[PDB]
């Protein structure tokens, strides 16, 4: 339940999906989402730009949305992960990101908290890509992708 | 007070951080922890090497620290980040940490979950990168890193 055991090969990206619920001590609920922009297995963001969307979501996404924890990039480069305090809330989680994209899309300002005071690697960085991945999203359009188990 | 504003040139890696604290509606604490592998800005751990540390650490992480919501590489690749349901422990999560990479550093069997069904860029990953920064990090020994703020 903390970790739906999800088969790769049926989602269609991009989409935002419930990956898994913690439940506190006190009897909190942690959503966990898992935000896709590239189909799985079918190519990776750079490194660069995937950092880029980390400073960039960080703080659109909770512009936009109440009881984040934290938007990190995932291993595997096709999208981003996050936590947020509350029950499950697909179709909002949806709109913030959607709200969210649109202002990395539009983001012609200098990436925030880029330097060695801020930054673990201010070197690896692209907005132009970064921004461009964004468009590329909303140009696909967004959709809450159910779990399909795996056998 | 969720995301200290640390220094980034006055750390010294490796090391284990409290590096921000989110509290739910109900009084839990939600403890989010800086695992630096490298020192800040001074090199980066490459993509696929990252991948599969998430992949090892998923699991060897829970097999040694309770209440942990999610192990997920930095998009500046010099750590991992986590979030644990509980009040700051560093030095618990330090020695969870400490026997974790302990048990990636002497994995030699496949990697888990490697495969186009749920894994979702399968075809990057580096067990041998992996394994010899696990060993890296103990052997330069790791330590709880105060958090120094920016002015
Ligand atoms: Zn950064
Ligand atoms: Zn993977």
């Amino acid at each position: 339940v903390e970790s739906f055991d999800l088969d790769h090969t049926k989602v269609k990206a991009p989409y935002v999906r419930l990956a898994g619920v913690k439940t506190t001590p006190k009897g909190d609920q942690i959503s966990k989402y898992d935000l896709r922009f590239l189909q799985p297995n079918q190519g990776a963001i750079d490194p660069a730009a995937i950092h880029t969307l980390e400073h960039l979501l960080a703080g659109y996404m909770r512009d936009h949305l109440e009881g984040v924890v934290d938007v990190s990039p995932m291993g595997c480069r096709t999208g981003m992960y996050m936590a947020v305090i509350g029950e499950p809330d697909e179709q909002g989680v949806m709109k913030a990101f959607e709200a969210a994209l649109k202002d990395t899309a539009g983001h012609d300002q200098p990436i925030p908290g880029v330097s060695e005071l801020e930054c673990g690697n201010y070197r690896d960085h692209d907005l132009a890509a970064a921004r461009q991945h964004a468009r590329d999203v909303l140009d696909q359009g967004l959709k809450v992708q159910e779990t399909i188990l795996l056998e």
